[PDB]
């Protein structure tokens, strides 16, 4: 089998195994006890194991809200219990062929190479912020990581843009603001290189010089976009309510607004976003994770109820998919913002950290498909500037040139993904060396 082992939260990966599974190998998603004892498993064509991170019974995050304690637990419980999985599988007739998985679990690739089997560290996250943590990892750059250094990897035609200090990744260039997770996002690299394959989550059209380097400096082969066959018109439609709602408005007519499934916004930050969406105008779907709304007062929610709709949950691929959508206010985590690129739909950006401020710097100035959310003197973003993009985007006088560079990538986004494209391609010499 081939198993599957994302940080327990995959889609990006899932998608990657329904390839696999295409190809005629079998794979199996590798999760927590608890995840699968309180979620749907995948379904078919996939299998489902469970690994342990200490906390069976309760969410061990929520138990345990210290990111370096919950990671230490879970290596713990986890190398304990995949290393006991890989033998039960063995012994039950199913012996790993390889193990895929999030190198920041890199404990996993330790326990794969002690049981005998093969390993493929699948990284989803842009190959720019990728390559800037393998440099630092690789000891050829120093912490904290400046502009200046960034500017070296510009000028050596390792990065296509010029970051600046809002533009690099925080978790290396103010690390300490967050010691577990620059520990963490270093420590993906360090013994990948003995991987037997190094897959990325992007592809090369995007990122050519990054995709580029990774290659040759990691081996690392470009797999994505890694979303379902059907949004990248490879042949080889809801009931949600929201949906309907989205049905009766006009073509390019909304906002989708979401900061993603991590991040915690605080009561006044939630107040600037509201108040700046109400205030453009704009029908808008505004997607609050249930465990943030009661940060929203009655009274925003009810503010423009008229126009926006508030939900705890969006199916958000069919949304960027629907003709109703206009553009995306959004956080620019990586996979929200590949969805939006296979949609075509430009984005304003309002990243908060990993990997999102130096996704939305290629987002304004090289992709150029929407526009980055300008920050106060004191770091705060206000009502007027979230409005101003969100207008900017919607009618400004270069309205047209980020739908533009958006549609441009979704076709290239489509292209890599077919039969023939850059990402399929590697994606069968996978197939094929574990077959
Ligand atoms: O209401 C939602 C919220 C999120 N998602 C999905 O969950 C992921 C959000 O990830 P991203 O990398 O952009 O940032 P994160 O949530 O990890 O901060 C994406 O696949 C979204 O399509 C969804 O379908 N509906």
């Amino acid at each position: 089998q081939v198993l599957l082992l994302p940080f327990p939260a995959t889609n990006p990966m899932l998608q990657f195994g329904r390839r696999l599974a295409y190809h005629g190998l079998r794979p199996t998603l590798v999760t927590t006890r608890y995840v699968l004892s309180t979620t749907p498993p995948p379904g078919d064509p996939f299998r489902v194991a469970a690994i342990s991170d200490g906390f069976d019974d309760a969410s061990g995050m929520a138990a345990l809200p210290d990111p370096g304690e919950y990671l230490r637990t879970l290596e713990a419980h986890g190398a304990r219990t995949l290393a006991e999985l890989l033998l039960s599988e063995a012994r039950a007739g199913r012996p790993a062929r390889v193990l895929v998985y999030d190198p920041h679990l890199p404990w996993a690739r330790r326990v794969a190479r002690a049981a005998g089997v093969a390993t493929a560290a699948f990284l989803s996250q842009p190959c720019a912020v990728d390559l800037i943590y393998g440099e630092v990892c690789a000891r050829r750059l120093a912490l904290p990581v400046t502009p200046t250094d960034a500017r070296g990897l510009y000028a050596r035609g390792v990065l296509g843009v010029e970051l600046g200090p809002d533009d690099v990744p925080p978790f290396v260039a103010a690390p300490e603001l967050t010691p577990a997770f620059c520990e963490q996002s270093i420590e993906q690299f360090a013994g990948l290189e003995d991987d037997d394959d190094v897959l990325v989550n992007s592809f090369s059209d995007l990122e050519p010089k990054e995709a580029a380097y990774m290659e040759s400096t990691w081996r690392a082969k470009t797999i994505g976009p890694s979303l379902p066959s059907f949004y990248l018109d490879d042949g080889r439609r809801s009931t949600v309510p929201c949906m309907e709602w989205l049905d009766k408005q006009p073509p390019r007519s909304v906002v989708l607004v979401s900061y993603g499934t991590v991040s915690t916004f605080d009561v006044a930050k939630l107040e600037e976003l509201g108040n700046g969406l109400c205030n453009s105008g704009k029908p808008f779907l505004w997607v609050v994770r249930s465990n943030e709304e009661h940060k929203l007062s009655v009274q925003l929610r009810k503010k423009c109820e008229k126009r926006g709709l508030i939900v705890p949950f969006c199916p958000q691929l069919e949304v960027l998919a629907h003709k109703a959508t206009g553009c995306f206010l959004s956080h620019c985590g990586w996979n929200s913002t590949l969805e939006a690129i296979v949609n075509g739909v430009p984005l304003v950006a309002m990243p908060h950290w990993a990997d999102q401020p130096t996704i939305s710097k290629y987002v304004e100035s090289l992709w150029g498909m929407g526009v980055r959310v300008q920050l106060d003197k004191s770091g705060i973003l206000q009502r007027e500037e979230v409005e101003r993009c969100i207008r900017e985007v919607m009618d400004g006088d270069r309205k047209e040139d980020y739908r533009r560079n958006a549609t441009r990538l979704m076709k290239k986004a489509k292209e890599s993904m077919q039969e023939g494209g850059s990402s399929d391609k590697n994606i069968a010499e996978f197939a094929a060396k574990y077959s």
